[PDB]
């Protein structure tokens, strides 16, 4: 099975096939950047002691890559006093063909898993900054994102600040389409964290 949950930073720091199994977790993570750290918190992905995909959140009241990093594409726009900014979203798409099989919907899993975790956690919603490629993924996963603002890293790169819905709708959408294409069942998509059979 295919188990989705969060961690704290501290947890991965204040902390047989066990230990192993967190330490390959581990060495299949994303390196640090400036904005890990105490407050931040991480969803895993993992099936058979292996990571298949993850997402950091990061409090916006807490340094960012909206508020910093990408700070003078965004300085325009003006952010709730408080709120979640979801960033490093990686899928190992080799590793999840491997375990999950081919064709595994793992990008609208962890969609799903996002929402479900913002609910668990009081954000109605998620910031994010996007590259072109994944706003169209987002795009054609039906998940209502908003685009914020478009800005230009560069002369021909183009990244997007959203905002991602976590309400009852966009659960219930992410669960279904999930639910549909790999007929898991229906009440497998409703928890936090989430277990699911693959």
């Amino acid at each position: 099975m295919l188990e989705l949950f969060d961690v704290s930073y501290e947890e991965l720091q204040t902390t047989f096939s066990d230990r192993l199994g967190w330490e390959v977790i581990c060495s299949q993570g994303m390196e640090s950047d400036e904005f890990d750290g105490p407050g931040t918190r991480y969803i895993l992905g993992i099936c058979e002691g292996q990571l298949v995909c993850s997402v950091r959140f990061t409090s916006l009241d807490r340094p960012n890559m909206i508020t910093h990093t990408f700070q003078h594409c965004f300085s325009d726009v003006t952010l709730p006093a408080y709120g979640t900014e979801s960033s490093r979203f990686f899928v190992d798409k080799a590793r999840a063909r491997a375990l999950l099989g081919e064709h595994y919907p793992i990008s609208q899993v962890l969609f799903l898993a996002m929402v479900n975790w913002a609910q668990n956690n009081a954000y109605g919603n998620i910031y994010t900054i996007v590259s072109r490629a994944m706003l169209k993924i987002l795009t054609r996963s039906g998940w209502q994102i908003k685009v914020i603002k478009e800005a230009f890293l560069t002369e021909k790169e183009r990244i997007y600040l959203l905002t991602l819905p976590a309400g009852q709708d966009d659960k219930q959408q992410l669960g279904g389409d999930v639910v549909s294409r790999t007929g898991c069942p229906p009440v497998a998509v409703t928890t936090w964290p989430l277990t699911l059979p693959v």
